[PDB]
């Protein structure tokens, strides 16, 4: 039972991981400030006693850390430098903690003008899903201000089943985006194993089965075959995400010329799942993209 | 569970066969093995296996025989080549395929058999070298029902549990795609793995991260060890992994199913044979990112 | 201009390329006894002067030089080893040559059986397409039988625009998949091409003649772009042979060892046209297989 | 013999393409002024009769239109932004070309800031190779300011063989990263042919002559064997810089959910060759990306 921090905790960004996150702080006694593009979003936290923030610039100004957890590198760019964003609010003290999962460059770029204006900065991407968010057991990836991220802790363990501290700004992202890649590889081949079962008269059932009883058998694997069985894509983590994450984990591979052929046959079948309507689904909807 | 009055017989004391036969033995059978290489069964003669002369004469001294080999080529060579199953299968004799092979293979043969009078199960196994020794291979099977129930005590001792699926054809099947999903994950876990190492990331913390994740797995950690110490020594030959991808994009082919995540795969896997490792593990796929 | 052979020639398989053949046959002088397994087929050359021979078996037994035009390693294996197939016909002299684009196992095996039992056997595989076999001007690829090469000097004039002997049973097979692996996955680039063109709002016919200016100009980059653009994907090489080509070519490379990744991303674009039903049309309906 | 524009043509940016559009440019008696990030480039160009210039800023001052021709779009950016820059030389009525290959977004990010301060914006990429540029041969692709178009007559009629105007900044970007794209994956696939040829036994030479024999004939695809042949892998097109052309494709691709399977599986190709040092060589030289 850890004691929460006294300091101010402001929160940009109640999408599909903030909202879980934001939870999980007022449940473990965070005072917290909240914000969202869209003011409606926040009229639920408002309840559970969270503060309504009306800029970024104003949320960053009144709190001592801020977290911000967006879509994409667009986004996470805009939140910080557009009109009464982030940067508009910065000054010596000013502790900010981004979340979204974006490139080392964005990342690497972000920190250095905050740090510019005398803020702080750490970078702390997560790997778990919509479920994992809302219990609390989100695997925290950090990197930054070493200091930031110990001030963090009681937030962490709210929001989080664990944390890793990975050094300097820009190893978070390059390690997310490769857990990530993974994650989308995998599930493309899960898809493929299934509808290749489908389509040969095979049970896609008892392919899960000999799964669960192999060397194979995860929370994951069951969890995303259940879903495809069930014919349930509710989005627990959006395949426009995944496909973002794996097109970065392509370019990073670029950057350093490293070939990454199984994410890019991903990729080119996530891209068929988008041109087919499934962006906001679940990730398991690539399952969409193999469909005779 | 007590074992069948049933003579056995075992051919192909390979990766596979080996752990399946040892375990045959210590839970009571009676077996007669042959291998192509003779060595190979001295130690089973020791553990009390009778020592069989060819195929045909296996067969033909046994109840139930189970084959376990390499490819379709050598489930092939293996009943019809001189003194093969075929010349010692008559009326009421049982074979067993354990081989990972493609459809047809399992068709044509499973036809020869029946049309001299034989039954016919084929049941090819997950798992790897560690998992055969205890004993702990998932077994899918399908055909002749009746020869399913016969197999229940050497199933049971070779076996962690198994499957009955229906039609001769249906085990290969499901085999093939089971496999394509392995060796696909494989192709991406060093993927994962050299892009960490490449871009100055520890290979263990994603190691540790992917622990704590949602997709932790004894699969994934086990191939990961193995990279992380170097150890490519094999569980699951490589030239295995990679004919079960082409295998398994035949048959998507077979049925206009594009399959290119095993096709990415599938290519992955041709460059580390042409870098030599098709005698290490699976996961020596490694070898085919490394710079 | 080139006199005709004596000898009595057969051919087997009136298709997309052998009906081009056969008339060429016909046209420059030869005596030729035909046969299709739909027998209808071979009406056409009844004006044209073509004895009809009844099975397979008998226009081998009756001919010098059977010529063999089907479309699969099953259909080249079936045709030879089939109840009254061309083995059956087959006797000391008697010769074959298989002009079906089959594997390198597939032609030493059917040429081992034929050679058994005292024939002669030429593979000569042909490149190119319905139009060009209907004008003569087919690449022809052999391969064996030396002899038997220059015993269809006639014949392999009329039919074609040049030919090559490339040595040992087995090399044309070999050098014929390798010929179409670079033409089908070409075709699937070109559709990549065109398709991205118009998603992105540019114009398909200006990306054919900025194409025809520059260094790719080709009569087939031309003529498979205006079938594109006219919507025209009549037949002049069945996509379902070019997937076939692509498949067996990425089996040699598998044989030696050699990863093939533009022929494997080629077929597996060319299986997803088979999935939407375009294997009777022509190869550039791969084009089918990138529409939204 | 189309007489040379009055208007002063400044040149930024001598490498294998600027190097022989400014000899053209110089040939069919136009006055310009030259620069380069490294100045000894300069030095032949003083003998043929061009003028020094110091800086970007200070060419384009000094000039009617300024044309440029770097690497990437970070190179182009640079050139427009940095230090003494283009757009430090921008005044109202001055006239921009950027011929360097880059994506949209960039290009539609440098016309902004340059018709900001009063400048007009010309994009004209081009389709070639050294050789095409020493002989003013090559492609160009326009979009943008239509008027600048035309007065850019006498130099794109020196430079090149032919031009095309597209329309709206952004379209001959889009166009050029096409047209590149079908370059850099026919590429791939004639080296994956030429080294399936090696590896099975077969003659890389009689597979060249049998393809010119064939409907796929190109001055391309006879050039580029001809160098793979020979071991010939002197750049006329720098391999970096046609997988910068399909990574940029793929991203094309990416932002109208279409997939580019084809371009994908070349790219990592390509990114393998990169990773054995070939970055300077020719495109060909993916070649060695296929060597065992
Ligand atoms: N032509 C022929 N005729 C008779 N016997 C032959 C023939 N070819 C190989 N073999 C035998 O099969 C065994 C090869 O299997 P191994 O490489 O150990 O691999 P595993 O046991 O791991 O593989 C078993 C299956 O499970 C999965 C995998 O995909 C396989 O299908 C070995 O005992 C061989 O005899 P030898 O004399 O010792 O060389
Ligand atoms: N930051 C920056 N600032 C100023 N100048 C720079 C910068 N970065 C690169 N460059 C210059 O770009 C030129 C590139 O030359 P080259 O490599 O021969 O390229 P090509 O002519 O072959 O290619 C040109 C384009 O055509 C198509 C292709 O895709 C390219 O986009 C070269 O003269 C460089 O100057 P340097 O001092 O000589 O190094
Ligand atoms: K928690
Ligand atoms: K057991
Ligand atoms: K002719
Ligand atoms: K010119």
């Amino acid at each position: 039972s850890i004691t929460p921090t006294d300091k101010k905790i402001g929160f940009l960004g109640l999408g599909l991981m903030g909202s879980g996150i934001v939870s999980n702080l007022l449940k473990m006694g965070h005072t917290v400030t909240v914000w969202n593009r869209t003011a409606e979003k926040c009229d639920l936290f408002i309840q559970e006693g969270a503060r309504l923030g009306r800029t970024p610039a104003e949320v960053v100004s009144t709190c001592d850390i801020t977290f911000a957890c967006v879509s994409d590198p667009k986004a996470a760019k805009d939140l910080v430098l557009g009109p009464s964003g982030v940067l508009q609010g910065i000054r010596p003290g000013k502790c900010y903690v981004d979340m979204s999962t974006v490139d080392a460059d964005t990342v690497t770029e972000l920190a250095q003008v905050i740090v510019s204006r005398g803020g702080r900065f750490l970078e702390a991407p997560v790997s778990g899903n919509q479920q994992l968010s809302n219990d609390g057991m989100l695997v925290i990836l950090a990197a930054g201000d070493r200091g930031l991220y110990e001030d963090c802790s009681s937030c962490f363990q709210a929001m989080g089943k664990t944390s890793f501290f990975l050094g300097e700004v820009g190893n978070a992202a390059k390690m997310m985006l490769i857990v990530n890649m993974v994650q989308g590889s995998f599930m493309a081949t899960i898809a493929e194993g299934l509808t290749l079962a489908q389509v040969t008269g095979q049970s896609q059932q008892t392919l899960l089965d000999i799964l669960n009883q192999g060397q194979l058998a995860s929370i994951f694997l069951d969890q995303k075959c259940q879903n495809i069985l069930q014919g349930n894509f509710k989005p627990d983590f959006y395949l426009k995400y995944i496909q973002k994450d794996l097109r970065l984990a392509i370019a990073l591979g670029d950057a350093v010329n490293h070939p990454t052929p199984m994410a890019a046959a991903a990729n080119e079948v996530y891209k068929r799942a988008k041109a087919l309507d499934q962006s906001d689904n679940d990730m398991s909807a690539v399952y969409r993209a193999y469909i005779h």
